[PDB]
């Protein structure tokens, strides 16, 4: 139960939960897999950030 | 129950949860792979992110 | 139950769930594979992103 | 010039050039990217062997 | 020049050469990325082999 | 130049050379990535072998 500003999640037997609210939750899997990657400024393999 | 503002999120016996509410939440699966990707200001393999 | 500003989700028994109110969540699968990819600026395999 | 049993190559100026000549050369790009891939036995990502 | 048994590989300012004449070169990228891969005697990611 | 079984080779101002005659030589990138990989005998990652 909640009063005041926020977020409820509810589960039973289940394989996956998360509840992110405002930060970058990373589960899965990833393979990047680069070369000759030139670029002033670039994100190469940025894979799930926040800014 | 919910008093304020905020989300909710019921389930039972599921094979998959999530509730991001501002971030970025990553899960699934991803194979980049790239060559010879120049580019000033590049995002080469951004793969879920918020900006 | 809501009694101010918000979305609810409701299940029973299912396989995928996920309420995103602003983020970016990822859950599938993804297989980008590129090759000699120039552009300034560019955004090769952006996969699910804000911005 | 040969003289006796043999493959010859010749090229100028090119950008690509192999003579494999029964093993297995890679140069390309590839990014298998899979999920819940049972079965016995199996060769879930070859990607250019030889048996 | 050759006398006996054998491969000749001649070039001019190339940009790739590779003359395996029975084992296994691997000069590519590759990104694999797998999950839940069940399965006796299973080769998940060969990415260029000899057998 | 040969007088006897053998593999000859030239080239000039190129970005790629290699000759492998029954070993396993490797030079590009790789970004194997598993979870939850069973099976007796398997070879998950094998990225450029010989057997």
């Amino acid at each position: 139960e909640g009063v005041v500003h926020g977020v409820a999640t509810v589960a039973e037997k289940t394989k996956e939960q998360v509840t992110n609210v405002g930060g970058a939750v990373v589960t899965g899997v990833t393979a990047v897999a680069q070369k000759t990657v030139e670029g002033a400024g670039s994100i190469a393999a940025a894979t799930g950030f926040v800014k």
